[PDB]
């Protein structure tokens, strides 16, 4: 069975000050559209979306009948210098088993850099 509690965390190190990551979570449950929840369990709405990620670290979970979630992120420079980096590490589980992964590191080159990344825990391989 895939159904279970849905979790896509969102990690992010280096130059953290130099970039723009902005990440949104969709979930999907047997029922319908799925609540969704931070690590303290605490409701956010049925879509997150959360604009200029300042936190290291992002959570979002369904509850126990969840059935899919889905996690699409932008990355944008904001540095006229070449060499800065980000590391973006999204991890997606199925009742906190790890189902999917992506980890992308983001380097400027003196341009306005324009990145995007979708994850999801019912990827097919």
């Amino acid at each position: 069975n895939t159904t279970g509690v849905h979790k896509i965390v969102v990690e992010q190190s280096g130059n953290t000050d130099d970039f723009d990551l902005n990440i949104a979570f969709g979930a999907a449950n047997t029922g319908g559209v799925a609540k969704l929840y931070n690590e303290n369990g605490e409701y956010l709405g049925d879509s997150y979306l959360v604009n200029k990620v300042t936190e290291n670290k992002i959570s979002c979970q369904t509850g126990k009948e969840g059935s899919m979630m889905t996690c699409a992120g932008s990355v944008i420079s904001t540095s006229e210098q070449a060499g800065k980096k980000l590391k973006i590490s999204v991890i997606a589980y199925i009742d906190n088993k790890e189902v999917n992964r992506l980890e992308k590191e983001y380097i400027t080159k003196g341009s306005t850099l324009v990145e995007n990344f979708s994850v999801s825990t019912t990827s097919v391989e």
